[PDB]
């Protein structure tokens, strides 16, 4: 009785002294912001607690080569644009496929792109963009590619981490004020991510778990994402979803998964049913049905959000 108040007091002082998400019980509900950047998977949006990526914060998305981390980033870009936002993409990798981006939903024509000469030029340009107040989202591809000028110009070793540290402490204020989200893509956490690990409000570990198949042909990959860090909602939640080659994150696939998870979609055998109606036999028909019938896919989306507050 007398200790329940001391803990509430303790938590409050921590909250006041260090910020809103400085301590949380893992069973807590998330405090919902006004706006967020949805990820493309409702499952991931739920895993993040606040229904998507936070605004005015640093995000890290890391994983192996071709884990899907860039696909997740590009979906964040599409949704930011889809709600009238402007996007930028700081590219030190030169791997971007705009056609793939296009099929996800990215307005590539409007997408600001920069291919900077050095790591510090990359971060300075990003910061220049962020302070404009005009961007909703900027993506940095990638952390490891942010090679310092000195190293590129042929000149001890350790200053890439120092470059990130310096840049992030300056960038973090610019992001809060602007309400711009910065997503750092990072490989396997790798060459400056040790500062990013503490500056990031969200960190997402992205991985392939199995190849999806249409008979013997590889159509895509089931993808798993763990929110290892989350300052806006309890951390350590994970989600799975499908990335289909040439299309990206199957929005409809996630609606079904979370649909059955939430009891909104029942399962009379291999038949997925919704509201007395039938959606399809097997996952693909249920999936294909939802894209062909966008109105019911939004019905299922609104219902899932209502049950969880997302
Ligand atoms: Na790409």
């Amino acid at each position: 009785p007398d200790r329940e108040k001391a803990l509430e007091l303790a938590v409050a002082q921590i909250e006041k002294s260090y910020g809103k998400g400085s301590v949380m019980r893992l069973g807590d509900e998330a405090r919902q912001p006004i706006s967020v950047i949805p990820t493309g998977s409702i499952a991931l949006d739920v895993a993040l607690g606040i229904g998507g990526l936070p605004r005015g914060r640093v995000i890290e998305i890391y994983g192996p080569e071709s884990s899907g981390k860039t696909t997740v980033a590009l979906h964040a870009v599409a949704n930011a644009q889809a709600a009238g936002g402007v996007a930028a993409f700081i590219d030190a990798e030169h791997a971007l496929d705009p056609d793939y981006a296009k099929k996800l939903g990215v307005d590539t024509d409007s997408l600001l792109v920069s291919q900077p000469d050095t790591g510090e030029q990359a971060l300075e340009i990003a910061d220049m963009l962020i302070r404009s107040g005009a961007l909703d989202i900027v993506v940095i591809d990638s952390v490891a590619a942010l090679v310092p000028r000195a190293e590129l110009e042929g000149e001890h070793v350790g200053l890439q981490a120092r470059l990130m540290s310096q840049a992030l402490r300056k960038m973090t204020g610019a992001l809060n004020n602007s309400g711009t989200t910065a997503i750092f893509i990072n490989q396997l956490t790798t060459t400056g991510g040790k500062a990013l690990k503490f500056y990031a409000s969200v960190r997402m570990d992205v991985r392939r778990v199995e190849t999806l198949k249409d008979g013997t042909n590889a159509v895509g990959n089931r993808t798993r994402v763990k929110v290892v860090k989350n300052k806006c909602s309890p951390p350590f939640k994970q989600a799975e979803f499908d990335i289909l080659y040439g299309k990206g994150i199957s929005r409809e696939g996630s609606l079904i998964d979370m649909g059955v998870d939430q009891g909104l979609i029942r399962k009379s055998g291999a038949w997925f049913t919704y509201e007395g109606e039938q959606l399809g036999q097997g996952k693909e028909n249920a999936r294909n049905f939802l894209v062909e019938n966008a109105d019911v896919a939004d019905e299922i989306e609104k219902k899932i959000k209502e049950k969880l507050g997302i």
